[PDB]
């Protein structure tokens, strides 16, 4: 793809984490803690699933950013509305104010109702994520491949400003501790 010039330096949002999370001093990096974080709840911070939002808030334009996978096994990431459910349990779907990909006992799938299968030869270690406001596309595509397509969703009807949108997943296994990590331009 040709979508780099469009590139943002994303930062996540502390106040929207789930109370679990450790964000790196330079909020580029996440990942899953073993206890509470020792954080004061508030309504803003997703309870149920290890999630978090960027700061930055898109209205319009075109926007680039590439998130670091490496070595997760579950994972999901990709744009939101900035009013998404933050407590209790919901799906990740285009009705619930969301454009995501995920992986997931290892298949990736897109966050339609229901979900979509994708097709993915060379698994990722780092994911494009590209969003048109104006268009109505959010684009997801395999930096590790050579930036080949994973995903698009089109005719996206966003109904409110967009915010970075990322979960490290739990860690059952022990396998899945390693954190999501914003890449450099
Ligand atoms: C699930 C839920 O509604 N949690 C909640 C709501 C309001 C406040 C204020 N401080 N901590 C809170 C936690």
């Amino acid at each position: 793809h040709h979508h780099h010039h469009h590139m943002v330096h994303i930062t996540l949002d502390r106040n929207t984490a789930n109370s679990w999370l450790i964000i790196s001093k330079d909020r580029r990096q996440v990942r899953m803690g073993d206890t509470h974080q020792n954080v004061s709840d508030n309504k803003e911070r997703f309870s149920n699933y290890p999630m978090v939002l960027g700061a930055q808030r898109f209205s319009s334009g075109k926007m680039y950013w590439e998130v670091d996978v490496t070595q997760k096994e579950a994972w999901d990431l990709g744009v939101c509305r900035d009013s998404v459910q933050r407590k209790g349990q919901f799906s990740l779907s285009p009705e619930n104010g969301f454009w995501t990909i995920w992986l997931w006992q290892d298949s990736y799938e897109a966050g339609t109702s229901p979900q979509t299968t994708l097709h993915i030869q060379v698994p990722p270690c780092q994911i494009g994520i590209f969003v048109d406001y104006e268009a109505g596309v959010v684009s997801f595509y395999n930096i590790t491949d050579h930036g080949s397509l994973i995903y698009t969703f089109s005719e996206c009807v966003f109904a409110g400003p967009l915010r970075p949108f990322f979960n490290v997943g739990f860690n059952y296994s022990g396998g899945n501790a390693a954190p999501l990590k914003l890449c450099p331009l």
